[PDB]
Formats: structure tokens, sequence, C-alpha cells
């Protein structure tokens, strides 16, 4: 599923997204445009062998099993392919314990490197 941008938000803020560990709403939005252009099935297979899932691209390396990333882990105790969904449930759980790990939103690197520092609010702006 392609989410539209209002309708994200509103799934996100749905699942507790908003505000947590004090990142805005628009920061999520924000990282799942650049990220996945708010398609709930991209993959993208990184140089490690690892692999990307989902509307927020977690990374098989760390945080979810797809049997094919040797010496990896599963931090979020679940399939990958859980985090290819049309119900973003899932992501958002794990999405919740990557950004509680130290580094905040810099764990995405798209966030990082594209809403660090921006109007992130313009992302969600006149939706309801
Ligand atoms: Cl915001
Ligand atoms: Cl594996
Ligand atoms: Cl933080
Ligand atoms: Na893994």
């Amino acid at each position: 599923k392609v989410f539209g941008r209002c309708e994200l938000a509103a799934a996100m803020k749905r699942h507790g997204l908003d505000n947590y560990r004090g990142y805005s709403l628009g920061n999520w939005v924000c990282a799942a445009k650049f990220e996945s252009n708010f398609n709930t099935q991209a993959t993208n297979r990184n140089t490690d062998g690892s692999t990307d899932y989902g509307i927020l691209q977690i990374n098989s390396r760390w945080w979810c099993n797809d049997g094919r990333t040797p010496g990896s882990r599963n931090l979020c105790n679940i399939p990958c392919s859980a985090l290819l969904s049309s119900d973003i449930t899932a992501s958002v759980n794990c999405a919740k314990k990557i950004v509680s790990d130290g580094n905040g939103m810099n764990a995405w690197v798209a966030w990082r490197n594209r809403c660090k520092g921006t109007d992130v609010q313009a992302w969600i702006r006149g939706c309801r």
C-alpha cells in the first residue's frame, strides 16, 4: 500500500508516534517519504548483505529476521515480512524500539540528511 501523506500522518498518530521520544509527527512522515515514498512494500538491499523493509526501511542487520543476514539479530522479534504489511503496526512498534536505543532518529540516515533541521511541520500542514 502507498499511503497518502495525511493518511499516514493519521495512522502514525493513531499508533502513538506523534512526539514519541520528543520527535514531532512531521519528523516521522518526512522520514517515511524519503525512505519509502510512503510505500509499505518498499525493500532495499544494502552493501553488507542486509535489507531494509517497509515504510521506515527497517534493517535486518539488527531489528528483524529474514533468514539471510548472516550474524544478524532480531531485536524487534519479528519476521521482516511483517514490516511490508498494509497495516503499519509492526513498523511503528519496531520504530519505537530503534529510536529509543541512544541515537534518536539519527538511526535513519535519510532523516539526518534530509529532515533534520528543516521545517518538518510542513509534512503534516493542512492535514486533519
Ligand atoms: Cl511536526
Ligand atoms: Cl538471518
Ligand atoms: Cl533524541
Ligand atoms: Na536479522
